[PDB]
């Protein structure tokens, strides 16, 4: 048919990962610099683990029930859902800088986490709905890559912007309400340039399978069958449990960075935050790279195996070094740990959606998801707990064996895939 490119898909992709990036920062704002708010609300640091718990607790549940609704509805509500819930958690918050009101802010945390089941799954579909074939990919990575860039700055910025005056309630609560503001400000715009410029569709296909998509009829989707066909593919299921493994880890270490790095060196909230955003910069970086890597050799199990390993083999020098008393090794050790650990994420990722080629990619996604968010969640407690009683080395130490866990797993999966 006659397919045409649309300008408007940009500021489609620009919107989106804006406001998905804002949610990032919201995911993380509270665990980098969790000595602070634990401290103001009187609360014990279980609580601001929880903070970041309920993202991973909120999207298991609801993922599912989100995709069929994006199905059966389209982008512009998922987007519209996505954008709104955001700035009413963000508003929420807003409202809750008090000593006594750390509810309000958990409630405002849950709606950030509710929104951000609409948000997660939204680059492939809109990739797909407003690019054309070459541009696919280059577009889905971009908006994953805002999300990453949203939990860096949520890294960065939090200690910069709140320093610990625990000597001064007033000035904490002054420098809370500037952040909570400036966030629900941003989420404001964000929401309203979504409802003004997001389109359900471009008025052309943006590409002939595309086209041939919205010219085929809908068709039924049993979710459940498609889940329980996929427990039943082994290979599946082992890089089910690996990818959620390491992105539990990665999820554990980040809600957990301030309390392991505040145990050995005191008064360095900002450094912990810039060695986050070391972190998280690294892996966009090993992803970038890990992906023009498996776009060239199409080894799958290779190169997840030896990323798996080398993630592994970064834990450990991070767990060992951590106590040196030096932070230039932290940053270091961090940077090593981010590049390999994050840039499995997407390798997993393609590699599980290349092993369920029969399955649908976004009950394969969404799977995926849950398990990191399950993993995550399992992960921060055990090691939070583990820190508490007996120092950050108990809890990365049990991180490594997961690690290595998942390395067995990983090489247990038998594919000649490519
Ligand atoms: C609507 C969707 C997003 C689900 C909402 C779930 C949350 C509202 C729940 C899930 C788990 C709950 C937490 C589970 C365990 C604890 C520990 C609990 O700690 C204690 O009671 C002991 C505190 C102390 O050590 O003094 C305080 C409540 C809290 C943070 C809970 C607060 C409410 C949470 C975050
Ligand atoms: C990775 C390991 C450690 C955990 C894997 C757990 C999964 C098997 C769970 C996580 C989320 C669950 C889903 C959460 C919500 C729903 C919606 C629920 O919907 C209904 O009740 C109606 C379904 C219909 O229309 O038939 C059906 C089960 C399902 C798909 C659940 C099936 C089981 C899932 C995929
Ligand atoms: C796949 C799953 C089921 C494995 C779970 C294994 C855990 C039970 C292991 C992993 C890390 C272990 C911890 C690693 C280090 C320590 C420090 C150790 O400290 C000491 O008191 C002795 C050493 C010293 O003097 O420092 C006490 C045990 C403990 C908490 C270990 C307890 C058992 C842990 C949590
Ligand atoms: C996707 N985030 C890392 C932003 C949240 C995990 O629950």
């Amino acid at each position: 048919p006659l397919t045409a490119l649309s300008p408007r898909r940009f500021v489609v992709l620009l919107i989106f990962s804006l406001y998905s990036l804002v949610n990032a920062f919201q995911w993380i704002q509270y665990s980098i610099i969790s000595n602070v708010f634990e401290g103001f609300y009187g609360v014990t640091l279980l609580h601001i683990d929880w903070l970041s718990m309920v993202y991973m607790l909120a999207y298991v549940p609801l993922i599912f029930p989100a995709t069929w609704l994006l199905d059966t509805r389209g982008l512009r509500l998922t987007a519209l859902l996505g954008s709104g819930l955001n700035c009413l958690g963000a508003w929420i918050k807003c409202g809750s800088v008090q000593q006594h009101l750390f509810w309000v802010t958990m409630l405002g945390q849950c709606l950030c986490s509710v929104a951000q089941v609409f948000i997660l799954g939204l680059p492939s579909r809109i990739a797909s709905v407003w690019f054309g074939p070459k541009e696919v990919s280059t577009a889905c990575a971009t908006a994953v890559l805002g999300n990453q860039l949203g939990t860096a700055v949520g890294f960065l910025l939090p200690p910069v912007l709140v320093p610990n005056t625990q000597n001064d309630t007033n000035l904490l609560a002054c420098n809370i309400s500037t952040m909570f503001y400036g966030t629900s400000a941003v989420a404001t715009l964000l929401f309203i340039l979504t409802a003004i410029a997001f389109k359900e569709k471009p008025r052309y296909p943006p590409s002939q399978a595309q086209a041939a998509l919205q010219d085929s009829p809908p068709e039924e989707y049993s979710y459940k069958k498609s889940i329980r066909n996929l427990f039943k593919n082994i290979p599946f299921v082992l890089l089910l449990i690996t990818y959620g493994i390491m992105t539990g880890a990665f999820y554990s270490v980040s809600t957990l960075l301030n309390q392991m790095i505040l145990t050995y060196y005191e008064g360095e909230e900002v450094n912990a935050g810039r060695i986050g955003l070391t972190l998280v910069v690294a892996g966009m970086v090993g992803s970038i790279l890990c992906g023009l890597w498996l776009d060239y050799t199409k080894t799958y199990k290779q190169t997840t195996l030896i990323v798996y390993i080398l993630s592994f083999i970064g834990m450990v020098i991070f767990t060992f070094t951590l106590d040196l008393r030096y932070i230039i090794i932290v940053f270091v050790t961090g940077g090593v740990l981010g590049f390999f650990m994050t840039g499995y994420l997407p390798l997993g990722f393609e590699f599980a959606v290349e092993i369920t080629y029969p399955e649908s990619e976004g009950t394969s996604s969404g799977l995926l998801n849950a398990s990191a968010q399950i993993f995550g969640i399992l992960f921060t407690l055990a090691q939070g707990k583990l820190t508490s009683d007996y120092g950050p080395k108990a809890g990365n130490i049990f991180l490594c064996v997961w690690m290595f866990i998942g390395i067995i797993l990983t090489a247990l999966i038998k594919s000649d895939l490519r």
